[PDB]
């Protein structure tokens, strides 16, 4: 294995970043702070070695994932700053993410606080609307994937199994890639769209209100013959309007299912305290929505 640069420099924008902390690893790329060394301002970079890039099938991929992701601006997704290469590395400068992802906090945290739950729900649902308005299908919507900034704003990152719709009513046929919240429709190879993306934000919400996520066993094949079925069940402590959402989108006919323009306006949003912001102790401490402080 050849060894990082301490200096990252774009000869076509002459920009010039120091490689900072490490910030983790994931399938091909290490992720480490940088900073413009002028500006001072601090990105995500992510850094894949060109020798796990020798077929050009996994080029394909990540030139795909590259199309994808520089076309997109939201609040609710990862700001995409520009990418650069030398002989041994693609280099990717992403907007940094501070305080990790919802992974994280689920594995502190478990269940959350409903209204929580509606706050990251929301700009979920927000950054993926946008998503499918632009025709884009994420596919891997996971705990994950999704980044929290410093203000705990949801950040949808990862497009390295993301796809373009390119005609009303295509239905791809081939996810190259095991999504860890893969719809029914995909198992069975049936063909698929948007409506995955749905699939897996119920859940994203299953896992947030609950605490685990809805078809769990110790086989992943185990896994998907529950998820064949509609083998889960929603805990009888759950809200009925929250449990009824799931419900509406973890259904087996992706035509059942709402599409991401009818969540918002589901009473699940509309009839609930979604609360404005979040402060920092929600990564560790359940917050009660006091009315005022004693
Ligand atoms: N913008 C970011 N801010 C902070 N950390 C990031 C950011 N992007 C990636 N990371 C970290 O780097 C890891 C790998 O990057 P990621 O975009 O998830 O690609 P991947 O290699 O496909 N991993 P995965 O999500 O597990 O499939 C993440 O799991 C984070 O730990
Ligand atoms: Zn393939």
């Amino acid at each position: 294995a050849k060894e990082i640069p301490e200096v990252l420099v774009d000869p076509r924008s002459r920009r010039r970043y120091v490689r900072g902390r490490f910030l983790g690893k994931g399938g091909f790329a290490k992720c480490f702070e940088i900073s413009d060394a002028d500006t001072k301002e601090v990105f995500a970079g992510k850094i894949v070695p060109k020798s796990l890039l020798l077929k050009p099938h996994q080029r394909e991929k990540m030139s795909m994932e590259i199309s994808i992701h520089r076309s997109l601006a939201h609040q609710h997704v990862v700001g995409f700053h520009g990418f650069f290469e030398d002989n041994d590395f693609v280099f990717v400068v992403l907007e940094l993410c501070r305080r990790r992802s919802l992974l994280e906090l689920h594995k502190r945290r478990k269940a959350l606080t409903e209204p929580e739950a509606r706050y990251y729900l929301r700009q979920i649902v927000l950054g993926c609307q946008y998503l499918h308005r632009n025709r884009v299908i994420h596919r891997d919507l996971k705990l994950g994937n999704l980044f929290l900034n410093e203000d705990l704003e949801v950040k949808i990152g990862d497009f390295g199994l993301a796809t373009k719709v390119e005609y009303d009513g295509e239905r791809k046929k081939v996810l190259c890639g095991t999504p860890n919240y893969i719809a029914p429709e995909v198992l069975s190879k049936k063909g698929h769209s948007f409506e995955v993306d749905v699939w897996s934000i119920g859940c994203i919400m299953y896992t947030l209100l609950v605490g685990k996520p809805p078809f769990e066993t110790s086989c992943l094949k185990e896994t998907y013959l529950r998820i064949k079925k509609n083998e889960y069940s929603i805990p009888k402590h759950i809200n009925p309007v929250a449990a009824s959402l799931i419900q509406k989108m973890l259904q087996t006919d992706p035509t059942a299912r709402p599409t991401i323009n009818e969540l918002l306006n589901d009473e699940f949003f509309t009839s609930g305290y979604i609360p404005a912001r979040l402060p920092i102790t929600c990564l560790t401490i359940p917050p009660r929505f006091s009315i005022a402080p004693s």
